[PDB]
């Protein structure tokens, strides 16, 4: 099985313990570790933070410890424009420009491949996007004539039913990708005011009309489109989604007002840490949907769903009994990695139950 695992760039800058460096990742963890993210400019992949290429190598060092482990470096991203991508993808030009640059830059930094995480594609990229994924494995099939290991091409692409359906030709890119990263946790959010869980496993016999906007679905739709079963990874959380209620009521369909206050070492809006998600629980009410198999929190007027070591060990033997690829994980830095905030003495408590699971029959 595969565990691919993400590495973020901007969570070096988090302050006192948040702060999360290449180095403190395990190197006997996952399968596979990507780097988050790449930029484009002047048609070619480029760095994005100015330390960049020492945090490549950092990581990159790992191998040095484990020369199994795998690395591949994610171009795009939320902060990168999706429009962008659409930009370069459309002109045959542009594109051939791009997937040249980026085998050199891959060897030069030491990756092993490279991630597309285009987010995401509209009806009008749908054709492109299958052009940029067949002509860069083609590319990359090419520079292996050159004597050294085949660089591989992966893709996080959504879990949502009519993300899926607009901008992807799954049967088409399946063919070319090594592994296909389903972004099985953006099925609610704080745009829509009420609340309720982001990644859970199962529909939930209730307060339904979505019937679409959970994990079981995402990978049954994906594996009648036509992609296999042995290229499909279903990601899994390590961080929570919060929400500010508007009311008292805690149960489902609870009225929201807006996102969750920020945590004290992520400081963003709507989201926090598993490290975080542990500390906030001393003193919260826990609470578990029986039907979708995920938990939730509440303290105060706050309300955070959010996934643990039961909810993710639960996940794994789901799509080992799918036989799926693998999992992946997002991220690394949001987990507890230094191990002390949860509890119980043990780095990278979430990927490490997932890791368990995975090595287990
Ligand atoms: C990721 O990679 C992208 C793509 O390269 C970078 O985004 C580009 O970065 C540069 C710097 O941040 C920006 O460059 C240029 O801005 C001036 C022109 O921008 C115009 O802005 C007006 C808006 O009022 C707009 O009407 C025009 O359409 C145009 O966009 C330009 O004059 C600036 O300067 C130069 O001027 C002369 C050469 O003419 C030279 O003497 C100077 O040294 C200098 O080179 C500058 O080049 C650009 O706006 C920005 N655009 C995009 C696509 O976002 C990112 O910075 C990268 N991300 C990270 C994190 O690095």
């Amino acid at each position: 099985y595969k565990l691919i695992c993400y590495y973020t760039s901007w969570s070096q800058y988090r302050e006192g313990d948040g702060s999360c460096f290449p180095d403190a990742i395990d190197p006997f963890l996952c399968t596979h570790v990507i780097y988050s993210f790449a930029n484009i400019s002047n048609n070619e992949i480029d760095t994005w933070e100015w330390n960049d290429v020492t945090l490549y190598d950092t990581l990159n060092t790992l191998k040095n410890r484990n020369p199994k482990l795998k690395t591949l470096l994610s171009v795009g991203g939320w902060n990168f424009g999706p429009e962008r991508f659409s930009a370069i993808a459309s002109k045959t030009q542009s594109r051939r420009t791009f997937i040249k640059s980026v085998p050199p830059f891959l060897r030069t930094h030491g990756f092993d491949g490279l991630d597309l995480a285009w987010l995401y594609p509209g009806r009008r990229d749908k054709r492109h996007l299958t052009t940029l994924v067949k002509e860069m494995k083609a590319e990359f099939i090419r520079e292996a004539q050159a004597g050294t290991e085949q660089l591989l091409l992966s893709a996080a692409v959504s879990a949502g039913k009519i993300a899926i359906d607009r901008g992807y030709d799954i049967a088409q890119i399946s063919r070319h990708l090594d592994f296909i990263s389903l972004l099985t946790y953006d099925f609610h959010g704080a745009w829509r005011q009420t609340v309720g869980h982001h990644s859970p496993l199962f529909a939930g016999n209730e307060d339904a009309s979505s019937r679409f906007s959970n994990a079981d679905y995402a990978v049954s739709y994906m594996l009648r489109l036509g992609a296999p079963a042995n290229k499909l990874v279903m990601g899994i959380p390590t961080f929570g989604r919060s929400f500010t209620l508007a009311s008292s009521k805690t149960d489902v369909g609870a009225p929201v007002s807006g996102p969750g206050v920020p945590g004290r070492f992520t400081k963003e809006k709507g989201i926090l840490a598993y490290y975080e998600i542990c500390d906030f629980l001393h003193g919260a009410t826990t609470h578990r949907f029986r039907d979708q198999q995920v938990p939730y929190a509440t303290k105060g007027n706050q309300w955070v769903a959010y996934d643990d070591q039961e909810s993710v060990k639960n996940k794994a033997r789901y799509l080992k009994n799918r036989q799926l690829a693998g999992a992946m994980v997002w991220a690394l830095d949001l987990d507890d990695f230094r191990g002390t905030f949860c509890g119980q003495n043990l780095t990278f408590p979430l990927t490490s139950a997932v890791k368990d699971v995975l090595a287990e029959v």
